[PDB]
């Protein structure tokens, strides 16, 4: 998009150029330095996204009162904020010049991620004694002096210490936090009215699907079938019956978006899907409700197929037999809060209509209250086969040859890691809901989904977070790579878990994906914002042990949520590195489409938030047959037989559901 | 100006990670260009450095061979193959796997621990490097992990600095930026020939002064009277008798530069001094001679007076009785290498001419050789302080009141002491250098005054490569009468909150000065609150380093940092105004800078403390100390008396 522009107001003290260095290192951009006595009217304040007020009347006041921009006051600037809003700046208990204090804080805003206490140098005889009602203290010295404050509403922050002093710690981190706060402010800067109703019941999610949604017709169920503090909390359900609901599909080959309106009309448009999605999410922007503990305030629920790579970094090598994208615009949704044991009902009216949103709220609420009442596959059994009626696109011998081709390409330096996949097809008479009811019992996961669309049903037991994007512009990806089968005993199982956490080969497979996802996020994230808070964590699900790494970033200003997904699509954890050359190798060897498998499934909120899973451990139901993808990383250290066995093991939850 | 980096994208999935690391390390994002860009249409001239990303790749090959820019090759970034090196199969393919990397700590590896952890993404490695290439780093399985071309500004790393599993990636990208800055500063016609002769003798320095320099003439002796490894090593002596020699003075009041040539005639020019000096050093540019182990390749030797502040960030509040600048343009000089026990003789001719530089080198070498055979290596009774004790105590009171109103955090308050003396320059300096051996001793014997410096303090040491170091001193103790007293006082100096605060505020101030002229990320403090012991006092000393931005002259760096933070205090502009009001007169040479500006672009400048100025049968010496909120009036006065001991003993 673009880089953030910081204004550094020089108040003519001997600190401005140290702050210059710290902003430059923290943000990857030098700030524009302007003297405090410059002409405000002249100054292109419009061009700037964040102001740092240096220590030492003038434009400092204007910046704080008039600019409407995020401001960080450093020392005399901090006192400026306290004063300008009717505070008392009187003498501290002890004058402190070039002297060190332990600063304790709440770890909020500019103090995010800093240890309490941390060491900071002070250069003042004056402190914010009596804080106004509009300001709140965030930090205090061992001396009892206010060291940090903020305005309760406005994006204004003060520190009564020098972050940039040689005797201070985490100076750069404080400046990076302010940049992040500035980005979050500008993202926060509508054709609908969002109605919300909390119901103090939590019925069984499957009872809600069966009781509240129609058996026949287009429906979604975002299923936290595994609920675990910090990993998953919410489930979402809806249908296309609402008067503002739409069903949207995309065909890469035609390049056309087909939208079936609530009217009945299907509109057709020749353009790329991510571009289409970006336009609609901008046009339909609705702010998050502060009484909602989640950020899905309605929007699009559905899937992005692998073949959409043709409009990201990939080639249109193969045609999916399924829509390359399929989404319900959910005008009406049921949210289950599994932590608090309540439901939230969300409904849209057009800004100037009573489209029966409030009527749906009260009726669904009455329906919900009436509904409120109260495995482990080890090797070698897990690696039996794909099922009795099942045909893999590539039989064992075919797949061993593609693995061999992968090892040659790696040896010739064309790829570092190839996520080679197979596609298995099995005739079934099973309908979506009973089959899904068996799958979710077999493999409880944080990112379960049942999509029941006209052209297909998607039965996902994915545990994998592709992208979680806040309305504030915060981004998290948790690529999974490195797999170990479960043990047929609990001894063998704790062993295989330890083996996965410690083996060089699996760590290398995962690390190369972390670097790849870091690269994708760095193309759309602010410089210095991309980091890896967690490397090589082991997660255990009913069918497999998984190596998982966590990568976070913060979107650049001008970068849409849709743009972020496009840049990272398809997921590095399903392609390998380098992505463009590897996707070409996958085109040649797999000799057909992945379809929904290896794509992304989840929601884009009208708030600009998103939560997308990677489509793995998924059954696509269409035209009397079940289709499921399986695969794994091929690296120089890969054994052909072991890699094939891993693909069979990963099929086991799906094979068991269909059995 | 900031440095511009071109990042060549070789269509791999590492480019935006390298982008992030360059951005954070250098404070500027690189311009990213794909490897299939048009070379003719690409404005390579507008860029200062190339990073070749991992991955036919045209722009990459032409970056390394065709362009004369600094290049860092990352993995695929070619340099081995292009210069007739071998690319062979490594003992094991390494993709996303960590190696322990051991290195020489040179160039891109500067300041990295050995070993450090690095992630590799390659099956192929450089095996047989040609003479022109040099290995810098090796893996724990014996593969070359880093290389450089011996002449061209080309570095290769056979690992990913920017990988999550690598350490010190940002430090590697910053090191490359520093090397790029160094290279361009060394490209920047010469009106002189530089002639160098090494003589493998080392006579007594004081005998070289007596023997090789004239008694009555205008001379310099930069005297490492203390010689300690990595602290001081060289002395420099010269006179104005050469044919290309000039004597040079400035007056702030007139704004006039006075140049006395070999002719004996004096030219006068109205020009800010730092502007004139910057102009001359640009026009008189001569590259460093690599056979010289020191950076002074001849140039200007002298002092910048405190009152020059009028043309930096200060006001012209008082007129010095002495020139505000005074330099000998030394066309001939003797360098003593106290470490290797040899002498180096430097002499300028005009380009294509013979002004007798070889004759002076040959003659002076003989004189040095024969000289080395004969000589191998309170304030005082008639002293008057500008401020008596009672007056100085009340000036300290005024300082405390300014600090109470938050106008200053630290004021370097000083006194000026004057005494009649019969002593002449050389004998009195002979006494001083025995009393207080220091790394930055000097005897300047100019027409208007003699300067007898026993200064231990480094103001600015600037490489030809644009590397800057400042070692501000703040925090003083008297010497103890025993070894055990000295240990107590050294411990006490390092530990006291007051002294640590005095020092830290100058470190912050000098960081601020260097950041105005230095590359973003380059300014750091490798040592904080180190105690150094000299004959007269224990000193608390901190070290600050940076790299000059491209298009910043050495003179512009001195201007930005002058006067020294260690002699003013923070904030400098307001604090210097308080000093103007309370000191009631000029500092002159005292509290200014004394040293050399080399034709190479290098410089080495001391702070003028522990110095006697001789003029009109009168001795003048400044003494001062930090006034802070914690300052006691009596103690701060006594510190000024303690700091006078060396000068008072020498005059006595
Ligand atoms: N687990 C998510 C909700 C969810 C369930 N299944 C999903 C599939 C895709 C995206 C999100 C989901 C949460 O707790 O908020
Ligand atoms: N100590 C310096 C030379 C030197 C001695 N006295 C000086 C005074 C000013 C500048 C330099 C010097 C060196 O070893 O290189
Ligand atoms: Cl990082
Ligand atoms: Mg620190
Ligand atoms: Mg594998
Ligand atoms: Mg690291």
């Amino acid at each position: 998009g673009r880089h953030m522009r910081t204004l550094l107001i020089d108040n003519y003290d001997s600190f401005t150029h140290n702050l210059f260095q710290y902003i430059g290192e923290a943000t990857g951009q030098p700030p524009v330095v302007v003297p405090n006595d410059a002409d405000w009217s002249r100054l292109p304040v419009e061009d700037f996204d964040a102001i740092v007020v240096s220590p030492g009347f003038g434009i400092s006041r204007r910046a704080i009162t008039d600019s409407g921009l995020p401001v960080l006051g450093v020392c005399l600037g901090h006192q400026g904020i306290a004063q300008l809003f009717g505070g008392t700046v009187g003498l501290a208990p002890e004058p402190m010049h070039g002297r060190v204090s332990e600063v304790r804080h709440t770890g909020e805003d500019v103090f995010r991620g800093l240890p309490s206490p941390f060491t900071a140098v002070r250069y003042h005889s004056l402190a914010a004694t009596d804080l106004p009602d509009e300001l709140e203290p965030l930090a205090w010295s061992d001396d009892g002096v206010v060291m940090g404050l903020r305005h309760r509403e406005k994006p204004l922050w003060g520190v009564q210490f020098h972050p940039e002093s040689i005797g201070s710690d985490f100076g750069r981190e404080i400046m990076a936090n302010f940049r992040d706060l500035a980005l979050a402010h500008h993202r926060a800067r509508s054709p609908y009215e969002l109605h919300v109703r909390r119901v103090d019941v939590l019925p069984d999610a499957e009872e809600v699907r069966r009781g509240c949604l129609p058996g026949e017709g287009t429906t979604f169920w975002l299923d936290s079938s595994s609920v675990l503090e910090g990993a998953s909390r919410f489930s979402f359900l809806g249908d296309d019956r609402g008067p503002l609901a739409e069903y949207l599909t995309y065909r890469v080959a035609d390049g056309v978006v087909s939208v079936r309106g609530s009217d009945g009309t299907t509109t057709r448009t020749r353009r790329p899907f991510f571009n289409y999605l970006e336009e609609q999410l901008e046009r339909r922007r609705v702010p998050v409700a502060p009484e909602l503990p989640f950020e899905f305030n309605l929007g699009y629920v559905g899937y992005l197929g692998y073949e959409l790579k043709a409009e990201t970094t990939g080639d249109p090598a193969h045609r999916s037999p399924h829509p390359d994208a399929a989404f319900l615009f959910a005008d009406r949704a049921i949210a289950l809060d599994h932590q608090e044991g309540c439901c939230y009902l969300l409904a849209l009216d057009r800004r100037g209509h009573d489209d029966g949103a409030r009527a749906w709220l009260r009726e669904t609420a009455e329906t919900l209250t009436g509904l409120a009442v109260r495995m482990v596959f080890g090797i070698p059994e897990a690696a039996a086969g794909f099922g009795p009626l099942a045909r893999a696109r590539h039989d064992k011998d075919a797949y061993l040859k593609r693995i061999d081709e992968c090892l040659k390409e790696i040896r010739n330096g064309e790829s570092y890691e190839i996520c080679l996949t197979n596609m298995v097809t099995a005739p079934t008479e099973a309908t979506a809901l009973p089959l899904y009811s068996a799958l979710r019992a077999i493999s409880p996961v944080p990112y379960g989904a049942l999509l029941e669309f006209p052209e297909l049903s998607v039965l996902s037991a994915s545990p994998e977070r592709f992208l979680t994007i806040g309305a504030d512009g915060g981004v998290e990806s948790k690529p999974i790579k490195g797999t170990r089968p479960r043990g047929g005993t609990a001894e063998e199982d704790e062993r295989l878990r330890a083996d996965l956490a410690g083996r060089e080969k699996d760590r290398a497979e995962n690390l190369m994906i972390v670097d790849l996802v870091r690269n994708d996020l760095n193309s759309v994230c602010a410089i210095g914002s991309v980091h890896v808070p967690r490397l090589f964590e082991v997660e255990t699900y009913a069918p497999v042990h998984q190596l998982v790494s966590t990568i976070r970033g913060r979107l650049r200003p001008g970068t849409s949520t849709a743009a972020c997904v496009r840049a990272a699509f398809p997921g590095g954890s399903m392609t390998g590195a380098p992505k463009k050359r590897t996707m070409e190798i996958i085109d040649r060897l797999e000799e057909g489409p992945r379809g929904v498998y290896s794509g992304a499934l989840g929601w884009f909120a009208l708030s600009g938030a998103a939560d997308l899973s990677i489509v793995i451990r998924t059954i696509v139901l269409a035209d009397g047959q079940a289709e499921f993808g399986v695969g794994g990383a091929i690296v120089s250290l890969s054994d052909q037989e072991e890699e094939f066995t891993e693909t069979v093991v990963k099929a086991r939850a799906m094979v068991t559901a269909l059995d």
